[PDB]
């Protein structure tokens, strides 16, 4: 029997997004039609921490585990360059994106969410699997239904793969990490700490450990001190504060277990009178919008650098291929050159096999406006393959800007820039410098186009 090839069984439909350790692609079984979400981990870009057999055994165990609040794993594939982890697709998106879209949110809603998280974590810990990187974006809703169950993603991965050091991969990690993880000695209790921070945020909309940039946040976490002095804590039950305290207990051996947290009075009472936590929802909407804009700004700048890189690479490849020196290539040649560009850049999970490349080239060749067959001008192909991506990138940045601009003022204040660039970990003096060069009127605010220009100048343009 043959070692099984991922693309012999699955075809890619669309990219779902970048997650921790790699892109996730919506795929479909070629025989049965079953849709699945495939996390593809690039061996070049993600180092392993364990030996192959340690990884294999963990995969085999994960395939046997089943819990309603844990992502289901079906299959695992490995080739020369990649690991392919095939799991169930969930369509309800990230929890915090659902929450900001409601008018009411109470401790009852929070308790129901936390109970699910604790139930998942408890099961995973019984089986000796630790998350380590638990955060709001690892909490997916199963479907778009109002009542939908939460599915936790990424259990087991941090044990086997090294985290990215790149800030586009790191936004938001610092708030949630347990202090003991920072110093190196940690166990499954780190996941209770993370859950405690999530709960604190659900009930007030502010992180318990906060600060102006990543390192400032880590400094607060490492000291471990936090308060309930914010006004919005006055609407909150004492039993919720007690559970939080126990979850954010500094010494792990004295911190409550996941299982014990399920039996806590707060969970028992509030999942079995209650105002809406309106101020919390407001603060969550603002926190989420700020996080998503910082992320969008990082992705935009990274996409601009990737485009400078790939544009020149792709031109050199076609120039080499163009044996007539006449600037003309056929479809097969554009395909082979676009393939060679993948034979190095292992960024594009969605170009999974030759068929997906064929399709993408054809979108551009269709897109070559009007079509002459045989003599494609490769310089114009490069422009449109890359302008497509550039246009897409600009539109994604803009969506995030608009969502952040909740008053529809059209502008972001310099106070708000400071918050965004802090979260993006862009140097204060450096963005102020680029703001001076763009804002020569001391308006102390920027419109979208001005913001986009600042980003271009912060990535060498
Ligand atoms: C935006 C996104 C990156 O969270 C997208 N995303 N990420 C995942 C996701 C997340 C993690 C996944 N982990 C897997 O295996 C690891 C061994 C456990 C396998 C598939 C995984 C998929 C996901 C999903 N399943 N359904 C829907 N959206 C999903």
């Amino acid at each position: 029997h043959s070692t099984a090839i991922f693309s012999d069984r699955y075809k890619g439909q669309r990219v779902l997004g970048k997650g921790s350790f790699g892109e996730v692609i919506l795929c479909k079984d070629k025989i049965t039609g079953q849709e699945c979400a495939v996390k593809v981990i690039s061996k070049r870009q993600v180092k392993q921490k364990t030996d192959k057999e340690s990884l294999l055994r963990e995969v085999q165990l994960l395939k046997q585990l089943d819990h309603p609040n844990i992502m289901k794993l079906y299959e695992f594939f490995e080739d020369k360059g990649y690991f392919y982890l095939v799991g169930e697709v969930y369509t309800g998106g990230e929890l915090f994106d659902e929450i900001i879209s409601r008018k009411r949110f109470s401790e009852v809603d929070a308790a129901r969410i936390i109970r699910q998280v604790l139930s998942g974590i408890t099961y995973m810990h019984k089986n000796k699997i630790v998350h380590r990187d638990l955060k709001p974006e690892n909490l997916l809703l199963e479907s778009k239904s109002k009542d939908a169950n939460i599915r936790i993603i990424d259990f087991g991965l941090s044990t086997h793969f090294e985290a990215s050091k790149k800030m586009k991969d790191k936004i938001g990690t610092a708030y949630y990490i347990a202090p003991e993880v920072l110093h190196g000695t940690y166990d499954e209790k780190c996941d209770v700490w993370s859950t405690g921070v999530i709960l604190y945020i659900l009930l007030s909309g502010c992180p318990p450990f906060n600060g102006a940039n990543e390192y400032d946040i880590l400094k607060k976490v490492e000291k471990g001190k936090y308060t309930f002095e914010l006004p919005q804590w006055k609407k909150v039950s004492e039993s919720a504060k007690d559970l939080i305290r126990k979850m954010l207990t500094y010494v792990p051996s004295m911190r409550i277990s996941a299982r014990d947290a399920l039996d806590h009075e707060w969970i028992q009472t509030y999942t079995k009178d209650v105002p809406s936590l309106d101020n919390a929802i407001l603060n969550i909407r603002q926190f989420q919008g700020t996080q998503k804009l910082a992320q969008a700004a990082l992705l935009y700048m990274g996409s601009k650098l990737t485009s400078q890189d790939e544009t020149k690479e792709l031109t050199a490849i076609f120039h080499k291929m163009d044996k007539n020196g006449d600037g003309q290539l056929d479809r097969a040649e554009l395909i082979e050159g676009y393939k060679e560009l993948m034979r190095m850049k292992g960024q594009d999970a969605s170009m999974l096999d030759a068929s997906a490349v064929e399709h993408e080239v054809d979108q551009v060749l269709d897109a070559v406006d009007f079509d002459k067959n045989g003599y494609i001008e490769y310089s114009e192909f490069v422009t449109v393959a890359m302008d497509r991506k550039t246009l897409l990138s600009r539109e994604r940045l803009e969506r995030a800007f608009r969502m952040f601009d909740s008053d529809n003022s059209g502008k972001i204040s310099s106070t708000e820039l400071a918050t965004i660039f802090g979260v993006s970990d862009v140097d204060s003096e450096t963005w102020k410098s680029v703001l001076s060069e763009v804002d020569k009127n001391n308006d102390g605010e920027v419109d979208f186009d001005e913001f986009q220009q600042m980003l271009l100048k912060l990535c060498g343009n």
